[PDB]
């Protein structure tokens, strides 16, 4: 590979929480060169659909300052029309958050996870998923001790990881390079018990087949656990009770 | 099932070609009460960073009429904001013709697919993939007859379904009331050649093991099949020459 | 003319209500290529400016999908801009099916009327007016018979057709080239019983005379007679209580 | 009349040219307290689509100051959506003064004509064209007087006046009470040579005869001979040369 | 200077009150060629976040009507994207006129202030400020002589100026060109009673000392000065109750 | 003060360049709880009417991260209406570095600055000038070291700070609970010559006097001494060449 990492290893990670200090929860991500800080903020009122229904919510927004992949991501801002990448993006990462949680015993409140990638080199989405578990997590953990709610309710851990096939090589955590060269490539998004909350396979203009999408599917798993294991190093979990290790950071050795 | 079809059973198809005139290609395809117009027009020219570069471009536009699933889906004209799904079912559209065109030999000129749903009970997505081929294999073979172009540049049968778990039953082509009651949910692009070309699986809260994946994977090839083998009785193709059989209209026989 | 059609001569016309399942109405009205689908819907509901005084209303959406007129008329979605010539039309359609209802005996509900253009060729507008009655109509006939409201509260039946002069010569029903190359042309919407609802009429950089504008009104009013003796086949109404006829299409035998 | 005005008399009318000094023509135009300011500006290119095809053209802008029917109008800027109603009288307006221009001769430039309502009580589309066409004509003048141009290309006065059936009355003029409570109402655009460039006529959920659309059309007509009469007292036209009259302002003497 | 005028000199002005008469106030002033159409109108409710707080309101919306410095200013409505400098000005207006009144004994009501620029030629937002306190106390003393309110909560006079560096020459209220060719330029909005409600000042690619701003700080009250001696011939005040004089125009002696 | 700070006393400032390893100069600024992540890059290429005018340009684009002030601060993204004080403030900005660079000597090239704003507590746009200064030079720096240019066109330090009168007592550098309950309050963008580059002063419904501007001025003008101290830290400047200190971090010893 251009930057002599093995095809099924992963960048460099790193997890630093407590990045910031308004919101409940927050940390700077990183996969390689790709950073993305993720915040959650409590807001204290729900969706009009969900009012009175004895139930939280949990929304994403994803934004890419407009210097990403070296080059120019102006903001859905002073521009005007409005990606819709950006909304298929943050609907994701909104889905796999509300996976993790048991919206039941947070209350009717609203955590609002922001995701701004301040470097892009590929794969800002999957470290946007895996660092929005820990932000999120941070503040559920945040409200539990400022005495809002009960419990902490968190299900499970949750992280995501890019894969693909490049020039017939099936690859692992691909930079901005890698997938614009890619024949096939897709996102993985899966849980700490080893099970999967989305998974989305697309063909480049080339097809691909059922065992080449588990071959895939098999690494990215493996990736997830990777990342999964950073991700346990800052909790310690008891009879779905949690707390925050000592760690304010956490990287992967590489 | 609610309407009495078994779980690895399809809804009644129907595909009607020439359903209009002016497109060089065109088509209402109907998955039980899901209904989409499928049409596919000519435009001589080509986005400006293909210019020059000897290729053709398709690209599609998709549209929910504000009647459907027996409510209202006000297009993106009259109400202002422009929905991210739109722009997400458009991208998966265009990357599916694409992936089943030789666009080197289809000259510098652009294939418009527009898909119209006039009538929506789940799978709208799907059913305009699979109508959209047929505009667009029937608009490559108008072009062809036309003079315009050499060969008919098609490179295979391109169709989709969805699958979903629902109740814990895995369950082939949902309906909407089936898709709203899922689990996980998933749609999947194959060519005639029995490979992929898309596959995305979303679980709705819930998360699924690879070997579900799997399951659903299998029963929706099964889904791409029987829906190929009904657009196949449209065409006679022989060593990459395509023609359009007699047929203005093809169904399956349930 | 360019078909062979005589001056005062009308494109074939036809008309088929239960085109499709979900909408109270429907239908699929056609005027030589310029082709409408016209659906009417029941929303349980009504504008704010409504509430409380006793009364229903009907509202009209018109859309011109992207393959109109053999060109392109990518809709006011994926574009930006929102055209003020479909605003026009839209309160075109919602004036002409109001004049024809006693919205005082339809209850506090909302008919939703949408106008989708699948093909264009000329009148499209005068073509949805006369298609949007019938699925209209139709609607509130079925309200009535499932029990929703007491009447069928349908005060005439409305249509609409286009004149115009080109190179001196009046015609009637225009198509797209005959309508680009006039001095004059107009749109008429008239009622079953000879009557008048709107008339716009408009120099295209010429000017006309009030006679000229007579003989215009006279050759219209014949075409809505036409026009609405289709219609007709489809009720059969006493006293003001409508009911359907037994035919599920209407033609002109030209 | 509400105002003690007869049935087939217009209010008391003004037109003031040289309103302003910047613009090549411009007048504040007056029909009661319906206020207009009009200005016609030269600018020294062409749309694209008339590039090099030896022509000039004209256009309008029309906006409505948010104190308008002594309520609100804020305009189509600080607000978002943009008024499909503002476009149709843009049409309106720019229809009427290339009616009146033989823009073969004005060259290849671009009139812009802004009409700013800064007062409206009814009609202030028709005092608008009534108004924009001193400007217009105005500018053309200039334009010759600094040489731009040979002749004054102008080919005829053109006027506008409402009229409406209220209470089975016909008035002429209706100023915006009148309006609100008419069954039927229309807009009448001639030209000096008592011809006709455009008519409008809707009912408002009531519908009309052909024989009360002539008597509507014929007394819009002699409104628009007053209308014209007032705005010939502006200029001394010979043989098609156009030159301004020594008034810089006309009124009707009511 | 370019005009002959002193550089310490204002241009003529010019306040003309009822300019119309549907508002409560309204006025028209101008700065040289620089016109503005000031009107001020009360609607009779409050912003929700003032509801119940026993407060009214002042908000202002400018705009400048596409004929503006001999150029093009097309709105920003047939456009698109809307001008954050059209805000940056509202906001300004409408922090003048809230600092010139005692909204508390206005009641729960709010004055809409509009500023129209129909002409312009430099320091249109300053003219605006000035205009638009005469049309915002003469609704003041409108609403109090109908009743609607006991006193004429007025605080006190406000008016604005520019002033700029120009080729090191320290000029007064500058015109279009002497502000495009100046290195230094600012805004004061000042009071009757010699206080400073607003400055803000701005380098223009040129730095200034704190000296050069005090000097222009210093011009610029005085431009206040001979402005507020203006504006002071239109009413006649004592005891904080204020009265219009006889003068429906007033205007500088130059 | 709340914090325990003096009334001419700064937050704890901190400078952080190389932040990011994409763009040609990055920093992360703070004042207080106030973080803002400044970037610069370079395009190359200018905006069209600077082509061929043998000059470069400096453009700034500002965005304050959904999670601000501990509230809510959704982009201009999903949201729809574009804020006019975003765009304000990046006029401001551009302006500044503007002021600072002699554009003459950068090449046809543009430096695109961006300021995101991570976490908000008053004096973002201050903080957001000071900071992108750093990322400039640092851009113009590395434009050098890569050869792109001669020499490092830097014309001097340029830094901001607000300053504001809160319950009669003149306060520098504002968090936001101080500029919210602030009479009055200013921002000004000062040199290191000591000269002034923008001064903007706002009554927030009360009126302050010359003197006490001036007073305000001069608390300022020691604040950006302050802030340009630390600046100067990071770079090693003789006879108008600029090369970074060693220094990747700077702080307030306070």
């Amino acid at each position: 590979r251009s930057d002599g990492r093995k095809e099924d290893q992963l960048r460099p990670v790193s997890i630093q929480r407590d990045f910031l200090e308004y919101p409940e929860g927050s940390c700077l991500i990183s996969f390689g060169k790709t950073k993305v800080i993720c915040t959650a903020s409590v807001i204290e009122n729900v969706p009009n659909w969900l009012k009175g229904k004895g139930q939280g919510w949990i929304t994403a927004e994803y934004s890419m300052l407009p210097r990403a992949t070296q080059q120019r991501t102006i903001r859905e801002s002073v521009q005007g029309r409005i990606g819709g990448r950006t909304h298929e993006i943050q609907r994701m990462i909104g889905r796999a958050m509300r996976t993790a949680v048991e919206l039941t015993k947070i209350g009717e409140r609203t955590i609002w996870v922001d995701c701004d990638v301040i470097q892009a080199d590929g794969g800002t989405r999957t470290a946007a998923i895996t660092g929005a578990f820990v932000a999120v997590a941070d503040a559920i953990i945040k409200l539990h001790k400022e005495g809002i709610i009960e419990e902490t309710p968190i299900k499970d851990f949750v992280a995501a990881v890019s894969v693909g096939i490049v020039n017939d090589r099936i690859l692992l955590d691909l930079n901005f390079e890698e997938d614009s060269a890619a024949q096939v490539d897709m996102n993985v998004v899966g849980t700490g018990s080893g099970r999967l909350s989305e998974v989305h396979t697309m063909g480049e203009e080339y097809s691909f087949t059922k065992d080449e999408l588990i071959k895939m599917l098999d690494l990215a798993q493996k990736g997830i656990n990777e990342l999964i294991e950073l991700q346990k190093k800052l909790y310690v979990i008891q009879d779905g009770k949690w707390e925050r290790s000592e760690l304010k950071e956490v990287s992967s050795t590489t």
